Order: structure tokens, then sequence, then C-alpha cells
């Protein structure tokens, strides 16, 4: 039945016994997608009946869907016509993992951030409304994004609108890990008194209700979405899903099938079982001994623990001491902020690509107090994860150019460490930490242990006519970029570690003006906001020449990194070629 | 009086209930002086005197800790901490600031001054204790308008998971700055009108324990409430009812007027300056609320702060449905613009540039990756305007001028305005945010560009030669003084240039200019670090062209004197053209 899906209208040509069948058709389908090409498996398996029952009853494109995250929307794209992208192995790729306008009239927004569906939504239907149109307006939101502000903020508009505005909750009972807020405990109260209780989120939101216990059942959802098609006020319609049905692996291990690798649909096992450790279970190895011998040190994740290497294992021996305050980094900044001025030792540690929420509560709740708590910030770099919405690009503008910030640019394992020791013991900054991107480099030199005199870059090459400022990541291409500048052109460069990306070491800068005609800076990230952009102003009206190297001001998806790379010149030979046209 | 015997909570403490009501009395009185001399929130800290007093009461600040939503209203905190002469001596007027200040006191725990964040910092000081084993009690206040921001949400969402002492206090006034706007709100009347009973309690359902105190101005009902929780074992909300503005008439019958004032008349409540001219604010209002009646699709959006858009109760009754506020949801705001202009809408969204910093990852995700046609109205960027440290308008530019596919400009005067906003209305291929002149109304007198839809066009306004000047929007007055001065100290004919785009660089314009020229400098009217000048000095970085950058320095100032700051960053027309001559020689 599924090689007949075309559109949301071959869905209701359908009988319901044919709506059963094609859900086992999605099932056997998406098992080996997922298990040869990766991608969320939970997320998806799990929403199966509710998205055939959503499109069955709805009348999409005129009827509009938003997905908060997207990550739960294969099965969307199956049944809008793309389903020649789950069929055929050849075709895997033609889509993207979140939800694509380019793609389809069924979607509306790129999404992959969490708790956005809400308000996107009711923009939908505020326009509507402006505009006297006369469709259904559906957010599917899922039960750990209700734990950010922008869905609660988001429910607290939709409450206004006074027309149509549907909200399916995906309640699984699980975000990627377990949920963490008293909110859960609400609609666990909900879950067993059937949707019946009269202390209601929801209501005291503002809004209706309605519950559906069995999530996958499409004839119960069908049922739940007739009854609320064409209604004409806002109302919350919660749904008990069971995260990645059809699947007893998938069942009994919900936290490592969020996500998976490429995998062995009998065993379950991935395909490629060697692994070598990264940052991130260093940083679990590090926090954990710190956190035993210390009372005061406290692990902070905002619902991602595995970015901090922190196994449901590991978080039960941390116990009091690792905290996990669900998909809410605002929260956490201003939380991380309280703890340090009452004695504690904070250690967030979160994605760059999540910590563009935070803006605001790094530079007011953290920074105008000058309160040492420290944040690391992890998978800051090009060449990581490359879909639009997950581009870790932008951290180094977000938070390096908010005042009293203290933020550090380590390049190996041992530098890594010792900024994060001197980090916990120092009291006089809030400090982040740019985790490097790399695999586990061993310094092989001593490190310095105290980072409290700011702005020291530390040259770790004497050389002349050119020096080369590599940080973070970017000190192995710093490196590779001296070789070939000497075996080509015969510059023996100055290298320099620079270490501390908020702030500029005047004197050195000046001392480099002796003997060096020409600076450079490489930085993983983008240009616009970034630490280049220092150095060409400090050296403005002098006659020290500067080229500024990173990534351009703009967005880019499912790139290959090669080029990508290659056209912001990020080569060695692109950038010895540079340096060479400037020199002569 | 018994006011000038308080020096900490323990002097409170000593006095029976007549004393402590005879004390409210004096309090009103010294603050109806203080502000009616000085200006400052009014009705907030009328509407907190009793819940004040009881709170220092039953508590034992510092060892207990207090932490205020905003802190516009901890003036009678002040009072009652040991800064009482800072509001009976008008000498010593200014010897505190209008917010909470560790630097002023150990029973300030925090410089508060933006939304919905006492919750969440007090969560941390609860946290940090329960991992020290302290026993102390820890209490967040927060206005029933701050409830309305996500970051309140998750503050609350995490307190209910604990376990341990935290003490809520939310300050129900039935007010924001003008009236609420929220489903919530539904439930809080609810609330208050089954005084606390009622069984849909959004506390409740967010996992914590309640309790409602209906008279929120009686010292009794208060200290009764507070007593009853200190030293519980559990996170608690005290949901109090406060009338804003309590013991003044005129601030009783218009809330949304007196929740600031400038300094006025004690007798009239009239202004002691009170005529009143033409600002950005009230244009915009003028422009918004025609446009609004000829075009159906335009839609004007606030984040609880109308006035900033001159929207006074009428003007909002007049545009209905076409006016939308929020609540104190900055980052719902963005989203909401984005979703309406991708069904056919046309947002406009009026914001200050303080507060816009909430909503970064929104201006790039719902927004700009979309690359939906929202326009954005960032008003008061300067470095001249509000200067306490927690309303710094400093940083617009880089928080939102490095973010891909933005369209943001910076007009210089007001037909300029007019039709840089119109456009932006009528495009369909950008979002467009615009930075509002934080300047006088300003006429252009000669005839502006009406399309601007071919990007980083910067406008030669003057054409010379050796030094060129970049003067970015607000600055642009400042441009054309360095230029007259330059020409009457060093007889120099210097380039002078309107930039209009701040998220882009005229490569075109910049390489003509290395003919005839051989300094460029920029003036911006914000911070530096991630700002409008640094582009300019990274693309002649490889040339032989030299640059200036000026602006101000990224470091916190707080209550600082204006020409002060000015020339310390040798933001002055004296200064400029001196930097300059030491550069050319
Ligand atoms: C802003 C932001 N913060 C955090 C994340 C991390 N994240 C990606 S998917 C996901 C799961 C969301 O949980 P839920 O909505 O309950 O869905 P489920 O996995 O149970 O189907 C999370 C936390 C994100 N994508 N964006
Ligand atoms: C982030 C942010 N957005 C907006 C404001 C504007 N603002 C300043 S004071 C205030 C009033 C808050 O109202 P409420 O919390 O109910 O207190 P009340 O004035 O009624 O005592 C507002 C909206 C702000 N200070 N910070
Ligand atoms: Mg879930
Ligand atoms: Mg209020």
């Amino acid at each position: 039945y599924l090689e007949n899906i075309y559109s949301p209208a071959d869905v209701k040509k359908l009988s319901v016994k044919e709506l059963n069948e094609l859900s086992d058709e999605i099932r056997v389908s998406l098992l080996q997608k997922l298990s040869e090409h990766g991608g969320h498996f939970g997320p998806n398996f799990g929403m199966v009946e509710a998205t055939i029952a959503l499109h069955y009853v709805f009348n999409s494109p005129k009827d509009k869907i938003v997905f908060d995250v997207s990550h739960q929307s294969y099965v969307h794209k199956m049944l809008t016509g793309r389903k020649n992208a789950f069929l055929h192995p050849e075709e895997y790729d033609l889509v993207s993992g979140y939800t694509e306008p380019q793609e389809s009239e069924h979607d509306f927004f790129v999404i992959g951030h969490t708790s956005t569906s809400v308000s996107l939504a009711t923009g939908l239907a505020k326009g509507r409304d402006l505009t006297g149109g006369n469709e259904n307006i559906i957010a599917v939101i899922g039960d750990g994004s209700l734990s950010g502000g922008e869905a609660f903020e988001g429910l607290d508009y939709a409450a206004e609108l006074g027309t149509n505005m549907i909200i399916i909750v995906n309640d699984n009972q699980m975000s990627i890990a377990e949920n963490h807020g008293g909110l859960y405990r609400n609609l666990k109260e909900l879950r067993d008194s059937n949707g019946q209780c009269e202390c209601n989120f929801f209501k005291a939101m503002g809004l209706d209700y309605i519950y559906v216990n069995d999530g996958n059942d499409v004839q119960a959802l069908i049922e739940a979405f007739s009854k609320v098609k064409d209604i004409q006020h806002p109302i919350v319609v919660h749904i008990n899903t069971l995260k990645g049905k059809g699947y007893e692996r998938a069942e009994q291990d919900k936290e490592t099938y969020h996500w998976r690798t490429p995998f062995n649909p009998e065993t379950g096992e991935a395909k490629v079982s060697y692994e070598e450790e990264d940052y991130s279970e260093v940083t679990a190895q590090y926090l954990l001994k710190k956190m035993k011998e210390d009372s005061r040190v406290v692990t902070i994740t905002s619902g991602t623990p595995a970015v901090l290497g922190f196994t449901p294992d590991r978080r039960k021996e941390a116990g009091k001491q690792f905290v996990d305050v669900g998909i809410a980094e605002e929260h956490a900044v201003a939380l991380a902020s309280g703890i340090a001025a009452n004695g504690g030792k904070p250690v967030y540690g979160v994605y760059s690509t999540f910590i563009q929420r935070s803006y605001d509560q790094l530079s007011q709740d953290l920074c105008i107090n000058n309160n040492p708590a420290v944040l690391l910030v992890f998978w800051g770099t090009l060449s990581g994860m490359n879909d639009v919405t997950h581009l870790c690009f932008f951290d180094i503008p977000l938070i390096s150019n908010i005042p009293n910030m203290v933020y550090l640019a380590p390049t190996c394992k041992e530098e890594y460490l010792a900024m994060l020791e001197w980090s916990i013991r120092q009291n006089e900054h809030p400090v982040a930490i740019r985790v490097p991107a790399t695999d586990v480099i061993t310094c092989g030199e001593p490190v310095e242990t105290d980072y409290s005199v700011l702005n020291r870059y530390k040259v770790t090459h004497r050389g002349a006519k050119v020096a080369i400022l590599a940080l973070g990541s970017f000190y192995g291409l710093g490196q590779s970029v001296a070789s070939l500048l000497k075996e080509k052109a015969n510059i023996d460069a100055t290298l320099i570690n620079p270490r501390y990306i908020t702030g500029v070491d005047n004197e050195l800068m000046d001392e480099l003006k002796a003997d060096h005609e020409l600076v450079i800076t490489l930085e993983d990230g983008v240009l616009d906001g970034g630490f280049g952009e220092k150095i060409a102003r400090y050296y403005g009206a002098t006659n020290m020449k500067v080229l500024n190297f990173g990534a351009k001001k703009e967005f880019v998806d499912r790139y290959d990194i090669q080029e990508f790379l290659r056209a912001n010149h990020l080569t060695d030979e692109q950038i010895v070629e540079d340096i060479t046209a400037v020199i002569g």
C-alpha cells in the first residue's frame, strides 16, 4: 500500500484494516533504512500511527502541520510524496533528516532545535486569522520539548487566539534520557486519570484538553483527530505513545535507540565496533573523579547528558552532583551562576549550536555579576554536524564578545584538562572552554596550570616574516601551514597558540611588528564577530598586514566538508598561496 | 520616626504590629518625596511596602537570601537593610542605584534588571546551599507579569525537583507594565477569585506546594503566611494579591502611568517638565496606525512594552486585533513574527535593544534559517541613553548583524527611517531589522531612496579625499562634525559616507576609495567587538589602507556620566580629529 502513497489523499482511500497493514509496511521500510543509514530510530517508530491518522483526517498542505524538532517526521515525509527516499537505498540521501520546505509544500519550516513548533504554529494561525483563511493549524510537540520556556510562551499565547489551534502532545515518557521537572509528574497523573484529572497543566494554561491513551492505534487517533478537526478554539490533544514500538530492542532501551549509527537489524549492534575515547569520554572521566574528591562540584546538562559522557550508570554514580535541568539552556546558565554565588562549583556542558539560546543569561545572569561558573562548549567546528539547524559555527561570536567573560581555546588534551582544573579552582571569572573538536591529542610538553593572567598568547615557535595565530582545533592546521610555508617558500613562520578567545595579547602583537609584516589567524567557526577580526582591528592603523581565515557568514546544509573548507580557503596550500600572493 | 532606627532586619523584628503599620506609613511618605523629586518606579514600590516589611520581620537576611525579579520593586528592601539615608536625605538620593547591587550591601545577591530570572538564580542559591549543607531559607520574589517569560517557567520546573527549602513569592497586582496577556492570567484570576482554593492550579500542576494571601497589603496576613513557610523543607509558592501603588490615589487609578515616573508634582501628579515633543516612538506609532488601517495584513507585536512603539492604551484599542502583546516573551515574539510572515501576514515586532538580547537563537533559527520577511524594529540603541548596567543598549549590532540572511538597517534621519520601514513591509525576500535612530527626530531635507533591495550599498554624501568617514546610524551627525573640524583644523576635505547597511560591506565602494584616500574611519553607537567597524578593518587587512574604528569598549558600566564615557572612548569631534592627524602626520 505504501508504494502508492503520493499525498495525504491516497491515505484517505484506505480502509482501517489497510491503515494497520500500512503501519507494518512503514516499520519494515524504516527498519531497513535506519539500520543501513542511521537516524532517529525510537522517535519515528513511535510516531507511525499518529502520522497516518494525522494525514488521514487533515488536508495538508491547506491544513499545516509543524513538528517540534522534526527529528520524528520521517513518516510524514513518507506519506506526503517522499516515500522513494525511504524504499530505495540509492535515494536514502535525497531528503534531509528534518523538515524542509524546499522538498515539499507539506513542510512549512526547517526545524532542528527544541520547543519552537508551538510558537511558529501560532504564527501560522494568526496569519490565517489576519487574512481570513479557514485551515487547521497543528503543532506536534514531544513531552521533553515541553520543558523549554519557548514552548511555555507559545502555549501561553495560543490560549489567547480564540480561533482554531491544534496541539498534539506526543507523550512517550522520555526525552533523550529520562525527563526532569515537576511538570512531568503532572503529565503522569493525567495519563493515570485517563485525562480526567482536575489539576491539568494545559487547562491551567488556558487551553482545552483531550487525552488518548493508545497513541499507537490508528483508530483511536483518527477518532481523536476527527473530533478536533475544524474546532474554533485552541485545544491540546495529549497522546501516549510507546517510544520505538515494533522493535523489541528499542522498546527495552529507549535512550540508546533515540539515535543510532548504522547497525545490525537482528542483533542491534553497531556495524563499526571499534571506538577510541573522544573528549566527551575524557570529560566524563575527569568530572566523576573531581566530584568524588570535592563535594562542591556539580555537573550540569540541559537534556543532553551524553555530551558530557554521562551514561545512565555514571549519572547514578554522581547522584546529587549531576544535574539535568530539562531542555532549558537559559535556566542552566542562571542556575550555574547562583550555585557559584552560594559556594558551589558548577560545570555546565552544552553543545555550541544549543548554547545559542542563552545569550542574555550568559550576559546578565552570569557575566554582569561576574560569577565563576564554568561552561564547557562542545563540538564547535566547521567539520562536524553539517545540517543547517545544528551548525556549530557561531559560539565564538555568540560568547566571546560579552564583557567579563573568559573564553579559553585548548589545543590538546592536557591543556584542556589544565584549564578546566584551573577554572574550578579560580574564583574571579566566569569561564567558558571551547572543548577541541578533534581526536584526543596528547600535548607531549608540560602545560601551564594557571591561566589567571588573561590574554597571554603562547609562542610555540619563534620565526620571522609571517606569524600564524592558530586557535584551538585549528592548531594542527597552523602547524601544517608552517611546514608547507617552509618547504615551498622557505619562510620560517612564527607559530602562536592564542588560548584566550576573549582578548588580545597587545604586547606580543607589538613585538611582532619588528620581524614580521604579515599576521594570519585561523579559527574553526564563522568569521563575522569572531577572533580574527580583533587582530585586524588592532593592526588597523599600523603597517602590519592581516589575513583572517574562517567560515563566511552563510547558512549551508548537508554539505561536503572538503568543499566547504576549500571554498573558505581552509587548506594548507590555499593558505600558503594567499600569504605569498600578499607578500610576493 | 521608626524608620530612622532601622539598620537591619534585626531592627524590624523589634516592632509591634501597630509600630509596623506606622512604619508602613513612614516609608510611603518618604517614598512619595523621593519619587516625586527624583523619579523612579512608583507603583511597584508602593505596592510592596507591607510584603517587604514582613519578609524582613520573618526572615534573617543575609543568612537567609531574597532575590527580586527585575528588582525595580526593591526600594523598601534597601530602606530596611541599611540604606535608608539614600531615601531620607535628598543629597544622598543617588548613593543607591534603582536595582539590587551586591557592592552596596550584603543583603543584595545579584545585580538584576531583566525579567523572569529571580526564580532561576534563586534555585541556584538553594542548590549551592544543598551542596554544602547550609540550612538557610531561599526566597525568590516574582511579579505576575514576569511569569509570562519562559525563563520563569524553566526555573519553576526545576525548583519543583529540589526536594529542599525553596520559597517563591508571587506578587500578583494584575498588571505588567500595561495589562497582562496570556491564558495563564485567567487561572490567576480563578485563584484570586476562589481565595486560592480552585482545583485547577498552574503552580500545583508544575509540581509545587501553594498558599494564597488575599490581602497582600496587610502586614499581619503577610507575617502569618511567611512564618508558616519559614524553614519549610520543600518548594512552595506563596501567592499574594497586592494593589499596585497602594497609598496614593492617582497611582491606584492609573497603574500603567505610575509604573514609572519622571519627577512630578506630589499634589497634581503633573510632571515638573510637562512639555512633550515627538520622538521616534511617537513617529512610529503614527506610521503603524496608518499602514495597519490601509493594509489588513500588517500586525504590530510588542513583548510587554507597548510604549516603545508609542502605543498608548487608546491606540491599542484602535488597532484591535492588529496589535499584539505576547507578554514578556521576546523569544516567542520572534517565532510568532516568523510564522505570521510564512502565512501571508506582515508582522512588525518592536523591541528595546537591551531586551532583544533574549532571542538570539530564535532570530537565527526560527526567523533567519527560513529567511522569512518579518520586520524587527530595535529601539534605543545607543551609548547615550539608559545608563544603568542591566539596561545598556550597547550590543544589538554584535547580537544581530552576524546572523546569516539578516538584513539590518541603520537610518540616520526621519524620512529615511520611514522609507526603510515602508520597503521592509513591501518586500518579501528578507528578514529585516531596523535600528531606530536614538537621536531627536531629524528631518532629512533631501529626498531619500525608497527601494533598499540591492543590498550593501553605502551612500556617499560628500566626496573628498585622504580620509573617509563611515558614520553609521545615530552617529551620522557626529561624522558630519568630524568632517567640519577636520576641515577647519587640518584643512582636509574628508569623504563622508552614510553606510545604511549594518550587515554587509560595500566591496566596490571600499575598493574605489583606495585611489584618493589613505585613511578610513568608522563611527558606531554601540560596542565595537562584533560590531560594524571591524568588518571594515578586516576588509582592508591585506591592503595599504589604514583603518580606525570608533565605538565603546567591551566593558560594563553603571550609572556613568555620559560625557566622561564618550571622552573615554574618544567619541568627540576634537578627539577623533586628533587621532586622524596622529595617524596621518
Ligand atoms: C535547542 C535544543 N536543545 C536541545 C536539543 C537536543 N535534542 C534533540 S532531539 C531531543 C529529544 C526531544 O525529546 P522529546 O521531544 O520528548 O522527543 P522523543 O525523543 O521522546 O520522541 C533533544 C533533547 C535540541 N535539538 N535543540
Ligand atoms: C527581559 C525584559 N523584558 C522586558 C522588560 C520590561 N520591564 C521592566 S519592568 C517590567 C514590569 C514587570 O511586571 P511585573 O513583573 O508583573 O511587576 P509589577 O510592575 O506589576 O510590580 C517590565 C515588563 C525587562 N525589564 N526585561
Ligand atoms: Mg518524548
Ligand atoms: Mg505585576
